[PDB]
């Protein structure tokens, strides 16, 4: 590929018009023009955030990461970028497992990639950066031989929209958790502990 | 139902009341007992107003008075694209009251807006107030006053928080450059010249 990157990779290091390519052979950034592997905008993802309660099942993979915590879910409703960043990553890569964690009164998200080969399209990165601007760090690392994108919130700025929290909590409480989703969290128990600590 | 003192900061809002301003006085009324809200239909939320903010370049004619308030400043227009609450608040007020004239100005990259009501009788529905407070929260003050015998809502920005969306500024600026300014809009600004200069000290 075109150029090695150092891990952990903070997305503030993103070179315009490049994709990230992670494989067992190395960690690289490549020209989007030259990329053989190569989506919604941050605005689209904000509309989806606004419309969450109309799309609970559609966004079920997101809500599993809360592990039925009403407290975490409430925090998410004050922080659109958590949902926005998941939504963007999910569009480019379905084989992901997000886990949410609160620290210092703020919600943070770790997105665990199931497969060892991971391509992050340029168009995904640029939209994540829009969603993350100022108040979040977004970093890619390999942790326990898994690619993980960590979304850490430094400050929670006022959101100028309100979600119906009660409706959202009720729908999340009612969701079934499939066996394979519970199993994946158990698989990743040591990984999740490392990320959170 | 009850007299209010001006200036009225919207953080003083009594739950489930409307504001009614007329030559006879400045009052807050129970939303249940309000006859103006009997007639009207369900107004947009702060969420609807954010979707409108996102979709601005598709709705230029509808929101034309918003853009006239920039008085042709590309700098002020650009700032508005980093501060959704300015547009949101205008959108919310416009839904409840079409006869308004917004005027914008900036300090140190923080955009402010004053909304001048054309008519001396002004009704601010409860539902409008609550959505404005959602849009404003933390970073803006929203105040109602009578200034030079005009009802004016002032939206003052204390801090600009990060916005997690980006508008196509270039497209918006080109659409704004292309708008014609009707004679009566230019005339209204000249009518309000002294009012605008009074409000601009904030
Ligand atoms: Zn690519
Ligand atoms: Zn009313």
């Amino acid at each position: 590929g075109k150029e090695s990157i150092c891990l952990p990779f903070n997305f503030h290091s993103h070179r315009q018009h490049t994709c990230l390519d992670i494989s067992p052979y190395g960690n690289e950034q490549v020209s989007r023009i030259a990329c053989t592997s190569c989506l919604p905008t941050a605005s689209d993802a904000m509309v989806a955030f606004i419309n969450q309660t109309s799309n609970i099942m559609k966004n079920r993979n997101f809500y599993y990461g809360f592990c039925k915590s009403s407290e975490l879910l409430k925090l998410s409703t004050n922080q659109p970028p958590i949902f926005q960043i998941y939504y963007l990553l999910h569009a480019a890569n379905h084989d992901i497992v997000p886990f949410m964690h609160a620290e210092d009164g703020r919600l943070h998200m770790h997105v665990i990639f199931e497969n060892p080969d991971v391509h992050i399209p340029c168009d995904c990165i640029t939209q994540m950066l829009t969603a993350a601007r100022e108040d979040y760090s977004v970093t890619l690392n390999i942790v326990r031989d898994h690619v993980v994108i960590s979304v850490l919130c430094h400050a929670v700025s006022a959101s100028s929209v309100k979600i119906d929290v009660t409706i959202l909590q009720r729908k999340i409480d009612e969701m079934d958790i499939p066996n394979d989703v519970s199993e994946s969290f158990e698989r990743y128990k040591e990984l999740i502990q490392e990320l959170c600590q």
